[PDB]
């Protein structure tokens, strides 16, 4: 009955309400300081898109409404590209909330169910023979505290996963990728000088290299650059993070290459200069459990790169996924294989089709196969709204599993991949729509 959880982000807070107020007794332990408390200079942090999956958690935890108030309504995206202004593509909607206004909601709700949160404590090492752990705090304290049940959900470098490996084989294998990124901020006034659209999506597509933007309810906007860590040995003079090598060398960049975004960057400069560049990376585990001692839950299982928006929902599905089992299995132990056994098949599965949206990040010409593929795909699913649902919106606007919904695209692209082999006049769309309803079974089987 006793729970220790390391990481008070969006998973581990999540699951501390579920926990807690399934009569858990639960604490909660959290390197950073508390974003409840007051001070005088609110920091910035990044607007995340919430999709459907991810409020469905949050309303199981009944915190949906609390949420839902502060978040940004997003209506579709708006693709800039030079030579036209853009207009709205309409999507049914993805949220948008800000990271430390969801997170204030999130320990509302665990500490209002009964858990017990420490904040200002960073997890440094475990010893899972003797069960316990050391807690270390920046006056030099080494807090060592006694555990039953350990939740890792401390975020894609997690301290508990890294423990882990002196008493089991995770099986690891990091996958990086050749791409970093970059956040920025549009503030409040230049977001309005430029009239850019707050209930929307933006997106500046560039070939190798791309920013896109989300709103905050204050009209400021985050923006990530992706761009290659290093120029291709074959390409040398293209652009990377290498040749960025200061604040102004990034401004002369979006300058040239971002000719309508520059403006609405005003601390660019100074933004590009202090925040490190991120890494992409995919990280998979065999195994996500030590017996019935700990257990890894969203980033900590499962670093993914962020490219069709489902990391946090994915943690957010994961803590619902936990405290169902915790709750209703025999031991801890059955919990947590059986917790693994269910969403390490859709973690494997959202890791991938992350993957494929961002490979399509490339200045290289589309092969007409893929062009023709997606247009046929896009005809299909008007005739049958029923059965060929396209994969994105399986996975953006749906709670089917990301397991079913990576399967069912199998069959779906198969099935386009084959009828478009060898323009589309020539394609029978009688004898395609025959295939659809021989191979492609209804959602209720
Ligand atoms: C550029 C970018 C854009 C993204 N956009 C989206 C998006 O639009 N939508 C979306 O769904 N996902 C998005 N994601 C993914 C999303 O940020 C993560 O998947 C999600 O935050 C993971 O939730 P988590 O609780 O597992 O980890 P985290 O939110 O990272 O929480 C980990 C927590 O543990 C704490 N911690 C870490 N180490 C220790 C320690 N040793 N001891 C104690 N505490 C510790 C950290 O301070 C933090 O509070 C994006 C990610 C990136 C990088
Ligand atoms: C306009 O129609 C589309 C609808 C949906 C998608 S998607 O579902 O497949 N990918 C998605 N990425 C995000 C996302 C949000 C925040 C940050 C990031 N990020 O790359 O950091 C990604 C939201 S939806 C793509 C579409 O066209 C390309
Ligand atoms: C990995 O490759 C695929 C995987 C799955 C599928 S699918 O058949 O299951 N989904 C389909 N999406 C579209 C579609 C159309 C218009 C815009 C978008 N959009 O991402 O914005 C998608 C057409 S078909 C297709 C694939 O390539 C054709």
């Amino acid at each position: 009955r006793q729970v220790t959880i390391i990481g008070a982000g969006l998973a581990g807070t999540l699951v501390a309400r579920l926990l807690a107020r399934n009569g858990w007794q639960v604490n909660l332990f959290e390197r950073r300081p508390d974003p409840r408390i007051e001070t005088g200079a609110r920091g910035r942090s990044i607007n995340l898109a919430l999709a459907e999956r991810g409020a469905h958690a949050l309303r199981l935890a009944g915190l949906e409404r609390e949420v839902l108030a502060e978040a940004v309504m997003m209506r579709g995206r708006m693709v800039h590209v030079p030579g036209t202004p853009p207009n709205l593509q309409p999507y049914e909607v993805i949220w948008s909330i800000n990271r430390d206004r969801l997170n204030r909601i999130l320990l509302d709700g665990a500490e209002a169910a009964g858990a017990s949160i420490h904040f200002n404590l960073g997890l440094d090492s475990v010893d899972f023979a003797r069960q316990r752990l050391t807690l270390s705090n920046v006056s030099g304290e080494r807090l060592e505290k006694r555990f039953h049940l350990l939740i890792g959900a401390d975020g894609c470098n997690s301290a508990v996963r890294q423990a882990m490996a002196s008493v089991v084989d995770l099986g690891e294998h990091l996958e990086t990728q050749p791409h970093g990124y970059k956040e920025l901020q549009i503030t409040p006034e230049a977001s309005a000088q430029f009239n850019l659209e707050p209930n929307a999506l933006h997106i500046w597509p560039h070939g190798d290299y791309m920013c896109i933007a989300l709103p905050n309810l204050d009209r400021s906007f985050t923006v990530t650059l992706f761009l290659h860590h290093q120029s291709p040995a074959a390409q040398p003079a293209s652009p990377s993070f290498a040749q960025l090598v200061d604040g102004h060398a990034a401004r002369r960049f979006f300058q040239r290459q971002f000719p309508d975004l520059s403006p609405m960057l005003d601390s660019l400069e100074q933004d590009f200069e202090h925040h490190p560049t991120g890494k992409l990376a995919t990280l998979r585990l065999t195994t996500w459990h030590v017996g019935g001692q700990a257990v890894l839950l969203g980033d900590a299982a499962h670093p993914m790169v962020p490219f069709h928006g489902q990391g946090m929902n994915c943690a957010l599905e994961d803590a619902v996924a936990l405290a169902e089992h915790l709750q209703s299995a025999a031991d801890n132990a059955s919990a947590l294989a059986a917790f693994t056994a269910q969403r390490q098949p859709d973690a494997l599965a959202i890791q991938a089709m992350a993957l494929e949206n961002y490979v399509e990040m490339s200045s290289k010409v589309a092969s007409p196969t893929y062009l023709l593929e997606r247009e046929l795909g896009q005809i299909m699913a008007q005739r049958q709204p029923t059965r060929f649902i396209p994969r994105y919106s399986m996975v953006t606007f749906s709670r089917l599993p990301y397991a079913q919904a990576m399967a069912r695209g199998q069959i779906q692209e198969q099935l386009l991949k084959f009828a478009v082999a060898n323009d589309l006049t020539s394609i029978n769309l009688d004898a395609v729509e025959h295939e659809v309803t021989r191979c492609l079974p209804p959602l209720s089987h």
